[PDB]
């Protein structure tokens, strides 16, 4: 049967670590991918880990990037969680450049976007088959969530950009059904932007919070039923989200433009009135990571916070960011849990190599008590084919 | 229960990609077999890949080539598809030099050939258990379809060759059913060439179209039903199809003469009076591939199409190709889909290497949008053991 | 259903050899993790292997040792009994540096421990989902038993120390019921110290044998019925167990002082009066391995045994050790059989190395013939790395 | 439900290939462990394949050969029949240096022997499980079959040796029923040498045929039925099957004593007074394979056959070989179906290496057409270690 997906986010305190891979130490010397956005999605009996490789093994000749992201060797994988992603025990999901995936209860779905930039077109997959196709309306690059989309009574929903990436944009949010897109609409908002959102079902319906890569420091969100009638917005706290972001100040409602362009995909949860904000420490680099309670956060302007728990220290780097729920059907409570996960970068363009990857990290939310201290990645670069 | 396979082909309007395993480019570091004549086929499941290995890994000394193509060495194989093919994720099939395996929806079976030129003898397994042996009738090289073989309500079917390459040969069309050979015939067709067919079922009757090695430069077919009553002739377009081929010009429905003496392994698909062409770029060599659609071209002779996508650039090295397709059981339509996949050699004799490998790309067609590209290989040659 | 554990150990008169798995002879080439503390434990239909790695391959750079025991890359994972544990056949259970797992017949339960040393955090998994957790009630380093776990009923037992590890500390016996925390007392044990305690069931309660790490050579003991009371005392008889330890001589009841203030993690077994000891040869080093039965050990102060049967001889290197039971739901006898494992160090700071690893032997008890020999671990050091 | 076992061996004409995993080709680079004495043995449902490792992979330095035979590293392991085995794909059963496995139609039985040479102990397991020990009763090797044991019914039967390689020995039959032992019986044969036999069950009975040792270039037989009342021979035919052998000539059904003093394990098959005979080609050291049909064989003394098919050439390297069966409940058929492996030695003492190890091949017997040629091992050595 179908994930009902009808309860809302029950109460927590703090997070307690759930899983770490260790990629990049084992990948000195064993046969490991080289990947990049990964990310985590829970069916009703497990939970997997997706991740995009580019056709290469760490510490190889073909691990040299000089191949662009959008390459025609990059595919969608998945591996149990906690496990370094290696050919011998990985399966294949499909053949994209940017791509998302969901489990509705009965069988996975995933999109994938492959194709030149003026043409891209993405692919559904509905259990392993084919099913649907959608091409790009705009006719720059199609892009999508990088992260899992979300269920609710056997729907599963997910939101699309095409448009370019310092301006104005479109936006659509499409709804699909057993592999087959039955409704889409786009977005009407002028003067905002959304790049790689991140949604969760709560109570029925679904929020997802984005990324403003034109002239914001703060974070856009996006709200809608089963029906898709939405609601637009910013987050109105003061204590900004972005990287890079100013200074902790006095915040607003509509886009902050200090320090605006450029960004990292990130997340947050919404409490009635307050907020969990997940944000790197560092103001102008990738570096550390850390959790905010903000009580009156989602609406009310001043910076003043109650709990901060610390995750990376400043010294260590990190990067993307994402959140994932466990269902009720799984965990076997009355209540959606919340969960997330981060991605920690080694290599260029900070460091002195030829390559690039990425290893992560991922907590859940608890009642009980917990603790604070970093868990970084812990390589020690330059590696034999650098040399 | 059974494949009823009592449907027909149902229309497409473009393809969609599929998988792609990027073989050689992981083979540079990790442990992957030295294949070739690699092959897709479904089940009422899944969907496996088989493929020839002659025993060595890739970048090691035993890949030197002064072994002969058929040699005491070469076994049948199958990995899920869309993966690298190792010995750590590879099942074992049988031990032949040129192989052929379907599914009948209960269990597989495969044919493999294997001893003397002249006295070559295939073994038929069924789930595992062998339960029968053809042995050659003319003394000369024994060789089968090297794709799926096409199974309608349990009854599965295939084609053999034996005598010269160069010359007038011997033809038969075997019917076997819980892999006992149950009836077979011999194909009376002067000046006619038949090797390595790809065989599809259609509406319950079965169509193979195969390569023609001795005067032709475009393709033969042949099609029967369930009690072996054959029809033959050739494809009477002018878009020609073998390889070497002459300029696209007037065609004819007997053998074309010009530049008719070698060929590639090919396929094509019948709407009415429709089909769809697919062939190499180069009209000399194995580089490119793309997809045509020719309104007429199974009756008329002339050379004008209507619809093209590409699948590889001139510039890049392809080889084989040939056709599988997904009974409704599988994928709950009510249609018969058709796909097909396609081989990319990379090493001796177009390259300064001692090793020969390929790997694979596949399609399948869909009625949404698609888009156009190149998939090529992408292996940086030499490898370390040439130098 | 749930294991009932109301059964008594059966009698025995002899060990037999059960696994062997040459870890370290494997890994000088292929990919193997650098381990320490493995245990064995068994569900109602088969039998695993936990160890704790830190991230590390073996004969790598990164399994240079400067990294401490307690750091953030430790993990807790699993491998079939027998088998080498390596990143592609090993399955991801918690992140911790200590830890304990059992099976109630229904489910995995996991118990990991991970955070600073004033403010460690055990997560309880259930089943792999996060459900309770415990954190340090003294603020020191927070340890838990490094092997099974005792469940009967349906309810699991633990215990767990924090405080000083050369003074008096605080120890805590914790109930588990579906991974929640259900009950528990600290014991109140003035002049005795409890460190990695090795408990097994029979008749209904838990006995539990620990290390004495302040002033004592012979081992504490602790025993408890489901509803927690318990009662405290020492080994009586005079063959000392832990190690450095002095000569055999006159036992006592209480801590005896002589070469006490270390040990080594151990276990033993009681049969109405007697005793089965496991201890190493050697009396200031740890080699060698022996078992000895004393029929009256557990109440008499005398130093005279009936039997003894050597595992490893005095010349060879050995470490720590533990007990576990196979429950009549498995086997389909009517009696607790015993079991025990042992741990094989190689590597730094008895050797010229960088790492320090370990692989391990494991004996069941039978009561037909058996032998004594020698089955060590074998490895030739140092390796390449080393040089 | 138990395997009934109460079927005749059905006709055949010839023999057809049914595996080759190609070990040392695919090891020159891979991991692959060092194995002798390979079998295989089938359940209901599939078949595998038994191997015997001393710890070490192919190509690394603890792969050196001053490791003794009998020695506390050897395990016995199994893979799937047709691959290579590594310690990624393989499962632990049993610690030992000799060993047998058979599959009574519910679970998995395996009898290993591990010990000194004066107190060998043999540890029987059933389903993973020890249930009894035989212990070395005159003080000397104790040794088994090194191939398939025998079940018919429920029960399982197997032939033990104990005593010199070079004179009168002390020979048992044992009964084994769910990892039990029931009955035994010892052999009273005044000048007969018994060693590695290979059984199989023909009608309800128990046919075994052994390697001679102390005095005799062709083989010993024994048979027996479920009460162990058993009679016991020599084959009577002229075609000697022994290695090393005289020339062929006048047979004899007592001790040959020609070339007697030492051999290699075999087989044959009984079809009413035929017999079928595996020998080698060379009549003086380990080169080759064929198999000839003797129609008066079992009772007859001339020299004179019928038909020979040819396995391996006469220069290149063979060794030990045995024989397994099929059962109806497997096959489908109304048969027992016989089939037969083959292992093939590279390396000391015939050639210049530090190490030694084999690969294997199997062949299954049909009622149609078949051809004979030669399927050798095919690496080329020495391996980079070596130099
Ligand atoms: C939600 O729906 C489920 C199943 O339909 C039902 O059991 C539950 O009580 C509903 N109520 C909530 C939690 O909103
Ligand atoms: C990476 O590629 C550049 C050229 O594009 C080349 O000069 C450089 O040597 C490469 N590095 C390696 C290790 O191949
Ligand atoms: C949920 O799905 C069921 C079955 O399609 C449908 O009847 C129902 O209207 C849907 N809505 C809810 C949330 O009940
Ligand atoms: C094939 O036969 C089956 C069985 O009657 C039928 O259900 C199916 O619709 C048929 N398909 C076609 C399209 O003829
Ligand atoms: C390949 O084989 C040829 C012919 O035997 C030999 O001369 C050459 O050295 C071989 N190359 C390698 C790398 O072994
Ligand atoms: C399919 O095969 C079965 C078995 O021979 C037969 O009974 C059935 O009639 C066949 N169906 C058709 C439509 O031929
Ligand atoms: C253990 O308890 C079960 C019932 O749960 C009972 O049937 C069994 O006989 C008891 N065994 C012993 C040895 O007390
Ligand atoms: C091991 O670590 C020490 C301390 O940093 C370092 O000096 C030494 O060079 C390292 N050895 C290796 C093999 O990396
Ligand atoms: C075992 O526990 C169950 C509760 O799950 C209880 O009903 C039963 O009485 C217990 N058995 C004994 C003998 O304590
Ligand atoms: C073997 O025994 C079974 C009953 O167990 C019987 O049905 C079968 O016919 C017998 N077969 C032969 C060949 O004796
Ligand atoms: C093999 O063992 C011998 C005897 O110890 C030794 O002298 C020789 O060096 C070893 N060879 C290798 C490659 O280790
Ligand atoms: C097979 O064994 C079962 C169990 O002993 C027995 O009842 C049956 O009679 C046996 N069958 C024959 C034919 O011996
Ligand atoms: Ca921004
Ligand atoms: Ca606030
Ligand atoms: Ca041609
Ligand atoms: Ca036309
Ligand atoms: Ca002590
Ligand atoms: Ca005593
Ligand atoms: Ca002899
Ligand atoms: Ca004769």
């Amino acid at each position: 049967v179908t994930l009902a997906g009808n309860s809302s986010l029950c109460p927590i305190s703090g997070w307690a670590i759930y899983s770490k891979d260790n990629g990049i130490r084992i990948g000195s010397k064993g046969d490991v991918f080289v990947i990049r956005e990964p990310f985590i999605s829970c069916s009703h009996l497990e939970c997997r880990t997706f991740f995009l490789t580019q056709g290469a093994l760490l510490n190889d000749k073909h691990s040299n990037g000089t191949v662009k992201d959008r390459s025609p060797y990059r595919t969608l994988m998945s591996c149990p969680v906690g496990e370094a992603p290696s050919p011998y025990n990985s399966r294949f999901e499909s053949v994209a450049w940017s791509a998302s995936a969901c489990h509705d209860g009965i069988s996975w779905l995933t999109i994938g976007i492959s194709g030149p930039d003026n043409g891209a077109v993405a692919v559904l997959k509905y259990n392993g088959i084919i099913t649907d196709t959608i091409k790009s309306w705009r006719n720059n690059i199609l892009r999508t969530q990088e992260s899992e989309c979300a269920c609710v009574n056997g729907s599963c929903f997910t939101v699309m950009t095409d448009g370019p990436s310092n301006g104005q944009a479109s936006y659509k949010i499409f709804k699909i059904e057993k592999g087959k897109v039955v409704k889409s609409v786009e977005m009407n908002a002028p003067n905002y932007h959304y790049e790689e959102c991140s949604c969760y079902p709560d109570a029925g319906d679904i929020m997802c919070v984005c990324r403003d890569n034109w002239h914001g420091s703060n974070r856009p969100w996006v709200s809608f039923n089963q029906n898709l009638e939405y609601q637009i917005g910013y987050i109105c706290s003061g204590i900004f989200g972005d990287n890079p972001r100013p200074n902790d100040g006095t915040g607003s409602c509509s886009p902050m433009p200090s320090n605006g362009a450029y960004g990292v995909k990130g997340f947050s949860f919404k409490y009635g009135n307050g907020v969990w904000i997940g944000r790197t420490k560092s103001t102008s680099s990738r570096s550390g990571f850390e959790m905010i309670w903000d009580p009156n956060g989602w609406t009310e302007t001043d910076s003043s916070f109650s709990v901060k728990q610390d995750i990376v220290e400043i010294t260590d780097w990190s990067g993307y960011s994402g959140s994932f729920v466990q269902h009720p059907e799984l965990t076997g409570l009355d209540c959606m849990r919340p969960c997330f996960w981060v991605e920690l970068i080694r290599g260029r363009p900070k460091e002195n190599t030829i390559w690039t990857s990425g290893s992560s990290i991922s907590f859940c939310g608890v009642n009980s008590d917990t603790v604070g201290w970093s868990w970084p990645d812990g390589a020690e670069l330059p590696f034999t084919i650098d040399k």
